């Protein structure tokens, strides 16, 4: 498997690392979330920027990102827009999303992007190759906050990720069943043991859901994603609690 | 769902009981480990029987159980006595396990028994009659040491316990893979969403089935077992950790 190593943090092995999202709704609300966020124990940071409400401004976009990366130099950064049609805040055109984040590679205030992977295969691997050229790990991703897709589904959309040069393939969907959460450790597995190139993030959203965001360990989720005061979706429990699960069954 | 209540604890509602075993060769060692024991929070005391020295006296049996119903008095005592077939520490023959099984029940000393699916149906059927003409439940159970059969086999041998009488069905199963442990919790669910009328335990042992005893509440299983400071069986975790997961999971 092909790990990524970022700020010295080695995505692909061990215990998952802990994700908590930022979200504030302009550049006093981000400053003051950035400092708060500096005495939670995570592993890295995801900006959602579709949260903020002047993405209008690239300059504004990326005075809050130095905002961040100033609070916290260390940490992993992972500039992320969720778009509207994935489940996230408010929609923008295809090109704005496109500019925001070549605007955010091209910075070096963030170490990873989020890129859809149905945002067009074109669009796609010309910002992967452009992350790429410009030392930016791009998370691959994929989200469907209606239902659970089959676990074949789910596996074939994460190898065309890694067919598109994803660094870390993710899906997080969403269980109307309990069964549907076993459905997705199945497909998880199944990447694991049968195309296990390099690191996946998987997660079933939702109180259903909440098992699969603890036993990444044992299925072969890379990452996980904790709450500090506000959930940034469903099913995510305290960051705190999180990591206690993670390191008891890391250590079982 | 019909639950089982002994003492206060409700087995097959809300959090999963916590089942710790008590293992001791004499009356001198039972004493220290139901003493060392009283620091220690967890649901139901499971006696191991079949880890005692001289399990050949009926009497020096149930002098024992007398011992730690007395050390004990609040807490649901739960009589096992693990056959080597099944993964036990000795041998005993089915007659003289009907005996013990026999006097336990009518002792009064014991809340629940474990008997063996396997044992034999006319000595099965008996010794669910007998325990519960004296108020005794019927922990019915089935353990494959070597491997984890097809969860179709695993579901027929749940249904197979609750036709002939069981309180509680239980299996355990030991992985050989990821993906038995997975075929377990398939079993479970469908156990408890189709079939089950009542409280069902379930298990994947050693470490890569440690999910399995924490996520009980989720896929259906009513009880887990914890180590407070030896294990029974491979992958039971230390009792305060489990105790701290399965709260977690119930309150997220
Ligand atoms: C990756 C995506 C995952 C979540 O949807 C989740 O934890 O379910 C949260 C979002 O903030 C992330 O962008
Ligand atoms: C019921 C059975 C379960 C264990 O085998 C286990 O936790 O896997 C432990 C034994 O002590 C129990 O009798």
């Amino acid at each position: 498997m092909k790990t990524v190593t970022v700020k010295n943090l080695i995505i692909g092995e061990g215990m998952p690392k802990i994700i908590v999202s930022l979200m504030g709704r302009d550049i006093n609300s981000v400053k003051a979330e950035a400092l708060a966020y500096r005495e939670a124990t995570f592993d890295i940071l995801e900006w959602r920027v579709d949260h903020f409400m002047d993405i209008a401004s690239t300059q504004s976009v990326l005075t809050a990102a130095r905002v961040i990366r100033d609070a916290m130099p260390d940490i992993p950064l992972l500039f992320t827009f969720r778009s509207a049609k994935e489940g996230g805040e408010q929609t923008i055109t295809t090109q704005h999303y496109l500019t925001l984040n070549r605007a955010a590679i091209d910075s070096g205030l963030v170490d990873m992007i989020d890129l859809e992977l149905f945002t067009g295969d074109a669009d796609v691997k010309a910002t992967v190759d452009y992350a790429h050229a410009h030392n930016v790990y791009v998370v691959m991703s994929n989200h469907d906050f209606h239902q659970t897709p089959s676990a074949e589904e789910m596996v074939l959309r994460l190898r065309k990720m890694q067919a598109l040069g994803a660094d870390i393939p993710k899906i997080a969907v969403m269980p109307q069943s309990k069964h549907d959460v076993l459905t997705l450790l199945t497909a998880t597995l199944e990447m694991q043991q049968h195309y296990a190139d390099r690191p996946v993030i998987t997660m079933s959203m939702a109180k259903e859901g909440v098992i699969s965001r603890l036993a990444g360990e044992v299925f072969g989720s890379a990452a996980t994603f904790g709450a500090v005061k506000q959930a940034s979706a469903p099913g995510q429990i305290a960051v705190n609690d999180l990591r206690s699960v993670l390191m008891i069954l890391h250590n079982a």
